[PDB]
């Protein structure tokens, strides 16, 4: 082992598993699961862990890339917030705006994930 490859390694045992979750995602799972996903390891909160220690950790496009994604707003609120309760994000959904394209939106960032696999 190295640091630097422990972190990649646990990314891409963890991310794929993510990705197929949010992969679901839809207005309602959305308004329902958000507490539930931005806790613990739930895909939102675990996808962005993992995004934000490759974008501390590693360097290049990896890094660069881990960071275009947390940095994507979803809806004006950067995605690194849907990971958290109780701020933007939750109020944005404690608003009863229709939650369409914001799980869309995340849809498509879990999908950009892809490029830090395939970066790795």
């Amino acid at each position: 082992t190295s640091f630097s490859d422990s972190i990649k390694q646990l990314a891409a045992e963890t991310l794929p598993k993510y990705m197929q979750q949010l992969n679901s995602l839809d207005a309602e799972m959305l308004q329902k699961n958000h507490d539930q996903f931005a806790t613990g390891s739930g895909p939102l909160r675990g996808s962005i862990t993992q995004c934000q220690g490759l974008m501390q950790f590693c360097g290049g496009e990896l890094q660069a890339e881990a960071s275009a994604i947390l940095n994507t707003p979803v809806c004006g609120i950067p995605f690194s917030q849907w990971g958290t309760i109780g701020g933007a994000a939750s109020a944005y959904v404690a608003s009863g705006v229709d939650l369409t394209q914001a799980a869309n939106e995340i849809k498509g960032l879990a999908q950009q994930m892809q490029k830090l696999l395939s970066l790795m």
